């Protein structure tokens, strides 16, 4: 909405644990107006939720695999059911319908190659797909849930 | 650590706003032991942080671009500086060193093609790269920050 | 036909608004012979039509997408109907049957990625196609309707 | 601007030869208001120009080649000069800076393969380019200079 | 067979018009032994035939197209009939069953792109093929019917 | 030139061994006019030469390899010298400057993979080339030196 | 198991012909404890077998071909039978289910291209496969059956 | 050499542990002639060595990676040193100079993705390579050191 909302969101995306009175002080605001701004943004759905982010090394999901899918020609309903069943897998953490050479791109997290192999077998039992090409990440250099706020309007 | 820690984490990854006494009740625990478990997991870094997640449509970052990079042969220090300068861009929300045909995979968020074009010009002024191939997402079907907890050990 | 016809066409391809008497003077001709040359070229179909060209930024069609299609094996009649239904789309501004890896190449104009996504859904409801690979233009550096006239014979 | 402007433009893109009084009647308007609308659209640059379109078979430019270019890493000024020198070629009728695997896409028109070969030699004397991949069209199924007007706003 | 046979063949592959007595002198042989060597090589089929070679520019077949074919899975009999019907086309001057990404490679000669287009339509009416990718030669730098004779044994 | 010349050429491309009097009878001509037609076609270079064609299995050159080359950017003189040195190799029986993904296509004949390996080492000592991709033929289904004569004009 | 087991295995992987008393001396052990360690490793299956390794040049299997296979979508049982029938071929010396663009990778040994061609025909009679791409090795630079022992644990 | 040598080798490739007297009985031979045949084959190098084969799961090298390398143009000596330094790595168990799109193919064994990542860093410190594309095996379906003996001659 305005520049003060942006200052609030910039901190909230980094850390939602601050007492609302300490966030207020960090953004140059009294407590009530700060709280009221946050409430409006929650109601409007700008802030969609607040979550704990876990360490993938510590919950044993340290490998990222990017799975590239090509589909055959299919009805709007088949695509709706294909994307519902891929979405149910807890290991599929991101799922995109792409343009370009590939139809869908998934990001999958698992502890190791063998865990990936067994995930893939469960996936492929439930769907049918012309071509799957999996690519394993060697390192996660950056992963953030912070959006760029320079474009807000 | 144990199965009760998993029940706690499963809720925390979905919603970190609950009062600790209400989370306790949802996991079958008294309040203090629940709190003490959460504290241990924070100290140990299993829980790395708690954050607000924003709606990309509402902060004007609705387009996702997957940028595939190939590099020339370079020193361990060049790769260290290349990955530091790509990491600074607020639009680069995910950044992986890959195995396979592509050296690096970025996920970039922007409002539109023109915003992507201008991001790309800023990136390429700061780095040098044999080949960049960008692919635009048509739809984000799933995006979650919840890790699968079935592998915890 | 001859070199004076070429001088006439070179101007007409740039600007068809000139009074025929001013075009005559610009090509070194009296008015009637100039007019008579233009008439012959219209009758013969060398000049096929005269049109207004609009600014794509101002009519909200600023994104160009090049859509690469591969088809299955099909009858001469299926190809005739496939190309008739793709041709009806007002967004398909150019459409070629190609040689090489790709069977067909389309140029599509739309305001944005979302408009492209919805165009693609309408297209794909009406046709069936093994593989579509879309590539978005970052910039239109040159677009002219002027043909090279150095080869005329 | 409004729906009557759209009706005017829809005809103008098809045929700019009509007397303004006959266009008026076709769009449900008196002559002066029709003329005044057209003038505004010219002044504003919505209508950028009016041109004769020629028959490529009759001016001996019947072959279309789509030329895909990849460049090395280069300064913003090199790209500015590269695109100025490619733009000067009368055979390069369309020229795009692309996203995806290819850096630039050209559409080139010539009478035959040999004319293409000689064009290519002239181009490559003047520029330096990692990779050029040319693809010849077998047929031009549709070519229009009419933009879709459904998106106007 | 021996080194004198090789000297004979080296000339015969270049020019079969010489009187047998002049070939004899050029290879250091009397006429009868030279003739008798040539006869043996014809009978044994080392020399398979003698032919006129024509100038492709002068018989209006100046364009070479290399056609890469991929087939579906098929019976040994389907492949036998597919290769018999492709072989009948007078424009298919060379035809290979390949290893690697492509199943078959053809060399086709025609006067121009349009002649190629019409050849392709006739071919594809008679066969069914997953993928055809045609590539046009810009120049024939070397074409010889002379085999290397350094390996003879 | 005319249809009788075509009848003559159709036989000559198959077999140049016939006495001119027997060819005459096969084409419906007296001997002298037949001879005179053949002479004209030789003088004009329509018939470029007459050669013995040998059996590749019998001269120990039974393997065909198609070698795909990509070059860097180079002067018109470098390309002239590159193509002169590749042309000298007796194993390079066909050599084309291509359009498309590949810059040059060679057809190479050798007895076996090891002979190919040693040819490749000699070639690469003498030239420098970004990318060579070799593909081995499994079978030569058709190889003819007969051009299609349906296009003659 | 421990570092002395590693010293034993490092020699055994190189040469299993030594009398157990000479191996003992080479690893710093008395004979019985050395023997007892070897027995334990056989019983546990760390040592799976001892074999003669033959020279491929001397048994006429000097060509290596890497065969890349893509399959259609198939049941867990079809994949089980496909992999059983490919496994029976004595020429298929290594066989992997891959991730990435290719579904399976085989290493095949034969004397020559023709032997490969005939192997391929036998394979393809028994299985059905969307795409096979074969690549021939020019040289075997290293081939060892020794595993790296630095990771043992 | 002969069919009895083949019977001996067929067993030796499977199991070299048999007492020579028991192998003799299995091949239909008295002991001395069997021994003498084996000695000849060792002296001639048909049998190159006898080795223990270990279980990759039990020595913690359970992941196979196929590493595809492309090199720049280089001297015969650079290629000699490149292949010597890649050969020294104990994890590179197979190493081939290839024909086709890829210059070299390696088979690498490691316990996991992280071990592969660290191997790759050591390799790339010691060599310079245009392009490396790694592909991870999901399963080793067959791995044998037995050559096909049907081609022996
Ligand atoms: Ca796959
Ligand atoms: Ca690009
Ligand atoms: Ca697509
Ligand atoms: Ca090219
Ligand atoms: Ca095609
Ligand atoms: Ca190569
Ligand atoms: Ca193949
Ligand atoms: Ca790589
Ligand atoms: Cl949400
Ligand atoms: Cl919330
Ligand atoms: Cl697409
Ligand atoms: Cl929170
Ligand atoms: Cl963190
Ligand atoms: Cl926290
Ligand atoms: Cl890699
Ligand atoms: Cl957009
Ligand atoms: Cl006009
Ligand atoms: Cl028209
Ligand atoms: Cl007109
Ligand atoms: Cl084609
Ligand atoms: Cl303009
Ligand atoms: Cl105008
Ligand atoms: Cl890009
Ligand atoms: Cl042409
Ligand atoms: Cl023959
Ligand atoms: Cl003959
Ligand atoms: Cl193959
Ligand atoms: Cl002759
Ligand atoms: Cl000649
Ligand atoms: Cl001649
Ligand atoms: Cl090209
Ligand atoms: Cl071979
Ligand atoms: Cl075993
Ligand atoms: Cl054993
Ligand atoms: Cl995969
Ligand atoms: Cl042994
Ligand atoms: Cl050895
Ligand atoms: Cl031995
Ligand atoms: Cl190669
Ligand atoms: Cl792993």
């Amino acid at each position: 909405m305005d520049r003060l909302d942006r200052k609030i969101l910039r901190i909230l995306q980094e850390d939602s644990t601050l007492a609302v009175a300490d966030l207020a002080k960090k953004v140059g605001l009294s407590t009530t107006p700060c709280w009221r701004r946050i409430q409006k943004m929650e109601e409007d759905g700008v802030i969609r939720r607040r979550v704990a982010l876990l360490d993938p090394v510590k919950v044993n999901t340290k490998v990222t695999v990017f799975v590239s899918i090509r589909t055959a020609s299919h009805s709007i309903e088949w695509l709706k059911r294909f994307s519902e069943v891929v979405s149910e897998f807890p290991e599929v953490v991101e799922f995109y319908r792409m343009s370009g050479d590939v139809d869908y791109l998934l990001r999958v997290v698992v502890p190791d190659i063998a865990a990936y192999d067994a995930f893939y077998k469960r996936m492929i039992a439930k769907i049918e797909i012309r071509d799957v090409s999996s690519a394993f990440a060697m390192e996660q250099i950056k992963y953030t849930t912070e959006l760029p706020l320079d474009y807000m309007l």
